[PDB]
């Protein structure tokens, strides 16, 4: 049934998957492209190495498997197959996920000088995917260019389900976060977060697609806050006064900034302006950016409002088939506490349930 091929690590896969070649790298290792001789299509192949090795990674892997299966939305990456080459629960080591194959992540698209039609279409698809997650009870919290993928026909999919809400303990730990440029400021302000944490990330991604550089590029929390207030301005006295004392004192002690008007921050001449239509769309794009890149989450636009925005809603087709809300058969998907051996069996059964 199987054959082993070495990319930078060895991949042991079903014979139907041929010509494996690395297309990217992440926390779970190498992702390969492959040709599925049985389907006749190209696919992506991801290997999860001993995902049950610890409680943190086990819970994350189990959640991803359950959600990838249950969710079926055109802007969330599709799971096509799941398998393990090992023959018993005891010998079980590795899980292989087979996904639909896309052409690039959004990091590549930032340099591609997109026009209003392509930019708004990508943003519409992103917001559709986020809306579907939110309707399923999932706030993503870690959207960024590298976990959003696109095809050359401008179709777009969100690659993963983000970060579950979890209390960090000595044994449920937090992977270190490398890329922090897209995370809303209420987190580092100690405020906690709501669903429109994801809207801030979309605002940051949209800004980068338009400008070609990272909007808020800080080296740590202190630097990140400075880069936010230098561009958007010091938030209101009432907002600052509602912060916890140490944070409040710090942010009230910073130099004050008026904020750069969005007409100066995102000026007409970095957008298309050939036609009268282009000039209307530029105003609309800037209006949407000014409603997403808002420090105070109580004043930031919602996903539902963003989808209705004139820049975005041109792409809504009432004749298109809607996606049904997922039916997540495991209700206690976040309330799970298990020893390693129990996680291993839970994950194994999920994998076998596919065969
Ligand atoms: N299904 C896929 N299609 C295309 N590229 C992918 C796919 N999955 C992952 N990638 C690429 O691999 C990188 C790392 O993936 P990941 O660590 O799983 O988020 C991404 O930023 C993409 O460039």
């Amino acid at each position: 049934f199987y054959s082993v091929e070495v990319a930078d690590s060895t991949f042991t896969v079903l014979k139907r998957y041929q010509q494996l070649k690395p297309i990217g790298s992440g926390a779970q290792g190498i992702v390969c492209a492959a040709f599925d001789t049985v389907l006749g299509i190209n696919v992506a192949v991801k290997k999860l190495s001993r995902p049950f090795q610890n409680q943190t990674h086990a819970k994350r892997a189990y959640r991803e498997l359950v959600l990838l299966k249950c969710v079926n939305h055109k802007n969330i990456i599709s799971l096509l197959n799941v398998f393990t080459p090992q023959k018993t629960l005891e010998e079980f080591q590795d899980v292989y996920l087979v996904m639909e194959l896309m052409d690039a992540n959004l990091c590549q698209v930032i340099h591609m000088e997109l026009d209003h039609e392509r930019m708004s279409y990508l943003l519409y698809q992103m917001l559709c995917g986020i809306k579907h997650l939110h309707s399923a009870g999932i706030i993503h919290r870690d959207l960024k260019p590298s976990n959003i993928v696109v095809k050359s026909d401008c179709t777009l999919k969100i690659l993963d389900f983000g970060l579950a809400r979890t209390a960090c303990t000595n044994f449920m730990m937090t992977p270190y976060v490398v890329t922090r440029y897209y995370r809303a400021p209420e987190v580092i302000l100690g405020m906690g977060y709501a669903a429109n944490v994801d809207i801030w990330s979309v605002g940051c991604i949209m800004g980068e697609l338009v400008k070609g550089c990272v909007i808020f590029q800080g080296t740590d929390h202190i630097d990140q806050w400075n880069k936010v207030i230098e561009q958007l301005g010091t938030p209101s006295a009432e907002f600052m006064a509602a912060l916890q004392p140490t944070v409040r004192n710090y942010v009230e002690n910073r130099p004050k900034y008026p904020g750069i008007k969005f007409e100066e921050l995102f000026p007409d001449w970095i957008f298309p302006s050939e036609s009268e239509r282009d000039k209307i769309k530029t105003s609309q794009a800037r209006d949407l950016l000014s409603k997403m890149l808002v420090i105070d989450p109580d004043k930031r636009i919602s996903v539902d409002e963003a989808l209705r925005h004139p820049y975005i809603t041109v792409w809504y087709d009432p004749a298109e088939a809607e996606a049904p809300p997922p039916q997540i058969y495991d209700a206690q998907l976040e309330e799970r506490e298990h020893a390693i051996e129990e996680w291993k069996e839970l994950i194994y059964k999920e994998v076998m349930d596919w065969e």
